[PDB]
């Protein structure tokens, strides 16, 4: 097969540089093992938390940690307050708080196209914040298409394409407002220790930019949709047994997790006190009765909490080994020849299309790492580029393949490889400008 | 609801015990806290792992720990070695390498039921010692009652009913074999810090008794009685992994001595078998129990909250007196019987979850290897044999909607009797 051999040739390239390199031993380990992960998770011929449970086994056997202080790093306070995000969406999913939410604010508009589907993304980027991104998607897909079926005519393919790869972009960039919504995000804030309300100054107002200017993108590139009735048909929906109260404890919980600053402070300050919250958050759903653990089982990516894991556990590695200060002296430099300008235009621009060959998260648990720790070796604080590579990490926009949510309206059977192909090409343009400038501008 | 009562019932129990306990206040804290959770545990007013969770939010608020290093418990080795154990069940059920071993050995026998039912009890042993035993049973239930159906015959219960709580019993019986197996057997590796071939030395022969004991008592009291794509590898991979746990203690000492061999070797297998391409992560995703492996750190906080809050010295100075009065024999008689009891009203790792932290730290105050009593409480708690609602696999062949309460609940008043003897037996051959 293929991966088997990817795999094949990627351990090739490890035995080749571990033997070859001409380095003290523990570069020459480091440098082979960011290779051989490298290749792994760009690649995904093995399950990104395959790869994520292989990087401790590695570590333990050559000597770099032992079993037990490798393995910590799978617990990680991010860890918990990523889960417990989890089970905070897995909660308003069961219970429908995500249906009525839909429903009696795209019943609001009383049936234009046009204030129906500029609805229909506000709502998906507002979702993504707390739930997801690949499921936000699935569970907007029916409700669009069932919007787009009075404009039925497959020959009117522009009416339709507009607001299919509309919302496919709203997911994403709803990822990029929380904390909680991408794990890149939460990559970023356990690399350099970012609490929930740290990462929202951050990526919530990129995401107000961001919305706006991707939509005036595909406005201005064939919207058809002005005209048009709506069918909302189907039973309504309606407040039923303690939707208030999972609003009132989600609601509660970002009370507190937007406050945690004051409230932690006036407490005693605690530790992780966000990931307390995403615990206490489990605790009180599941006393409300509102939510059973099953539930939660099933929404929580244990894989991405896996791989949570793995990315610290490689982020120290390339500390242990001193390769993050090897790199600072190799790119001495040639960084010096660069600003910073350059330096977060290459990298914005590095990702913006690296996350279009792979995963979003894969691409974070990779470079948030590495230029983190390698910005660390060179005295510099780690979470300009960890938060900057990892908003970029969420901007997929051009092929599939990049994101779920691209090819799941993909797979709508309508939209054409060459439609979304371009418009990402148009829409990473357009970030890796208002990336660089908000980047630029959150400096001081 | 019935259980939101409890626990408002018992966050005023831990207000009273809080504010009315007359003790060093980190002795109330820990006996507050030891009460609290022990009700959530025992009652499960909430769920197993919503408890579990609940351990290091109050010890990192009361102080007792640190965020982090509170949440650190849940990474511990042995977590991670059992969850090789799931992505081996995951991969060797994904592949269907378990009803293959079922169909070769119960063909076996050419055709008869005297060495049918008899074969369908050590499958769900052998199924138990690597897959789980609720899923053991949901396993072997199609499967045994598939043999029941020649002789169909419906007021034969008798007949119909020693095959149902024999596999019902088996498969708990079963996951005393090795450290995989029942979450119990985890729980104590976790807290002394056992191997795989050093439980498997303690748990085999118990569950070689075990089940003979257990069937002869069923037995005399009312019996009237291809190898396709890589089901081979996964097959090889589990034998490779198997013989180095079962080596381990020589191949991991000829090799550098490394920390949890074992949890290396589980991890090592997650790896062989995505590699060898035989089984997927949603499989291992889905098999595996996040649940109980996040129980297995709410225990060991729960441990660490006894030890830095002094409660296991505490107790060992409570129970001195009693502890001294009694022999050695007459203390894990009152331990091994108080649990094989206890296990009836309460899960199987729910017990283990509470008693182990308590017994092996108190244990360890007394300057006494807490591996004893943890070993045997693990053991002890796998043995719900009387009425349902004791273990799934008892709940799962009485759905069956036949056996009756009163039979179950008297051949395991039996069965129970005969462990504490067998238990006490073997825990005290154990010891020099
Ligand atoms: O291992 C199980 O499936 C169940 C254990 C228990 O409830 O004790
Ligand atoms: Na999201
Ligand atoms: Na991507
Ligand atoms: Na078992
Ligand atoms: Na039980």
């Amino acid at each position: 097969h293929r991966n088997s051999l990817i795999v094949l040739a990627d351990v090739a390239l490890f035995l080749a540089l571990y033997h070859f390199l001409p380095f003290e031993h523990n570069v020459v380990l480091g440098i082979s093992m960011l290779a051989f992960i490298a290749v792994l998770w760009l690649t995904e011929a093995l399950h990104v938390t395959v790869t994520a449970i292989l990087v401790p086994v590695m570590a333990v056997f050559f000597g770099i940690f032992e079993t037990q202080a490798a393995l910590n790093n799978f617990a990680n306070s991010i860890i918990f307050l990523f889960l417990g995000g989890f089970a905070l969406a897995a909660a308003m999913h069961h219970q429908g708080l995500d249906k009525v939410i839909a429903d009696k604010v795209l019943a609001m508009a009383q049936g234009k196209m046009s204030v129906a589907v500029f609805m229909l993304f506000g709502v998906t980027a507002l979702l993504s914040m707390w739930i997801s991104n690949t499921a936000t998607a699935a569970m907007m897909l029916p409700l669009v298409l069932g919007v787009l079926s009075k404009v039925d005519a497959d020959k009117q393919r522009s009416t339709y394409v507009f607001v299919l790869l509309g919302v496919a972009y709203s997911a994403s960039i709803g990822g990029i407002a929380t904390l909680v919504g991408s794990p890149p995000n939460a990559i970023a804030a356990a690399e350099v220790g970012l609490s929930f309300t740290d990462w929202m100054k951050f990526g919530l107002p990129t995401a107000m930019m961001m919305l706006p200017m991707a939509i005036a993108i595909l406005y201005f590139l064939l919207k058809p949709t002005l005209n048009g009735m709506f069918e909302l048909d189907r039973a309504p929906v309606n407040w039923d047994k303690g939707k208030v109260v999972t609003l009132g404890i989600f609601g509660l919980t970002v009370f507190l997790w937007i406050f945690s600053s004051p409230i932690n402070a006036a407490l005693g300050g605690f530790k992780s006190f966000d990931t307390l919250v995403a615990l206490g958050a489990i605790l009180m759903l599941s006393f409300a009765r509102v939510v059973h653990w099953k539930e939660i089982q099933k929404t929580a990516d244990w894989g991405v909490l896996l791989l949570f894991g793995g990315g610290l556990c490689l982020s120290n590695v390339l500390k242990q080994t001193g390769t993050s200060v090897f790199l600072a002296n190799a790119l001495s430099d040639m960084v010096s020849h660069m600003g910073i300008f350059v330096v977060i235009l290459v990298v914005a621009t590095f990702v913006v299309f690296l996350t279009e060959f792979a995963s979003n998260t894969a691409s974070a648990a990779l470079l948030i790492p590495v230029f983190a720790t390698v910005a660390e070796a060179f005295g510099m604080s780690p979470v300009l580029l960890s938060v900057l590579i990892a908003v970029a990490a969420s901007c997929a926009f051009m092929l599939p393949v990049a994101t779920p949510p691209n090819a799941i309206v993909f797979a709508s059977g309508h939209i054409k490889q060459s439609e979304m192909m371009r418009v990402g090409l148009y829409l990473n343009i357009a970030c890796i400008g208002l990336l660089t400038a908000i980047a630029m501008l959150f400096w001081q």
